């Protein structure tokens, strides 16, 4: 068995599918957005998690495909349901390093794009600090373009450099010790003024306990993500999901 041919086969068969991750305003209400979760439905192996396969499909260059057929599944996934989906509905998908290279990713906006009413669904793109350290002011129309296509760019697992971004994510690392360090308290209050001066949204991921979300909300954290909210879920859980939303 080789890793290579077992990815490049699992594609080939539509082995990595969309898990969707539900966002909430952070005063609470109706889902307005999610963040989509690669997994790989291993016919062998079961439901296997990002952790075990992502660092390779990086290093083999395999992640762009995957990424796009991915992609692809999510317009044909929720491009039907529109009807269902708060306008403005926030779809975000994380990104390499080496998707940031050249201009093919502007397509594939382009393409999930078309599947939706124009306007109706806010594209967003998360990349880490760390992932832009390749490159950092140079080929970089691929932002201007994308920014003209109404797409947005978020920073993932910010706080674990000179953007052209719209959104910061505070990583679950921070959000873990509300209430139990002053010090992380701190700096995490710090991150949410910076996000403000900037004129940037601010997600909170790994939201677990009421605690959490009620320090985060009196602060005016834009959105929350996390266990409290909705684990990852499938395409089909989120749409019933969805449906009772609509009621009231
Ligand atoms: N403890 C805790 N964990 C929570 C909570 N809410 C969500 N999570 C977990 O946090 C991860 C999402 O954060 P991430 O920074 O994108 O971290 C992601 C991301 O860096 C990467 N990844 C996932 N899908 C993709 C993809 O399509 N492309 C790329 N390049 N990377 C991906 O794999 C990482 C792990 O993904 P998952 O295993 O799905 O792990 C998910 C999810 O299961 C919570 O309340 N508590
Ligand atoms: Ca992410
Ligand atoms: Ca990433
Ligand atoms: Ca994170």
């Amino acid at each position: 068995a080789s890793p290579s041919s077992e990815l490049r086969r699992a594609l080939e068969a539509n082995e990595f599918i969309p898990y969707y991750q539900p966002l909430s305003p952070g005063q609470g209400g109706r889902w307005i957005g999610v963040e989509v979760l690669m997994r790989w439905r291993h016919p062998r192996e079961g439901l296997i998690r990002p952790d075990l396969f992502i660092p390779f499909a990086e290093r083999s260059g395999l992640i762009v495909p995957m990424t796009r057929a991915l992609m692809r599944q999510v317009a044909e996934d929720l491009g039907g349901h529109a009807g269902k989906l708060e306008p403005g509905f926030h779809i975000g998908f994380n990104i390499s390093a080496t998707h940031c290279h050249e201009l093919a990713l502007v397509d594939d906006c382009r393409e999930l794009l078309a599947a939706f009413p124009p306007g109706h669904i806010t594209l967003v793109l998360e990349l880490t600090e760390r992932e832009l350290i390749e490159s950092s002011e140079v080929t970089d129309r691929l932002f201007d373009e994308l920014h003209a296509l109404g797409v947005k760019i978020a920073i993932d697992d910010f706080g674990t450099r000179k953007f052209q971004v719209d959104c910061l994510k505070i990583d679950q690392s921070f959000v873990a010790r509300i209430g139990i360090d002053t010090l992380s308290g701190h700096i995490l209050d710090s991150i949410v003024e910076l996000s403000a001066k900037l004129d940037l949204d601010i997600v909170a991921e790994g939201v677990e306990t009421p605690e959490q979300r009620d320090y985060l909300a009196a602060r005016g954290v834009d959105y929350l993500q996390g266990y409290l909210i909705g684990r990852p879920m499938p395409l089909e859980s989120l749409l019933s999901s969805l449906t009772v939303q609509e009621g009231q």
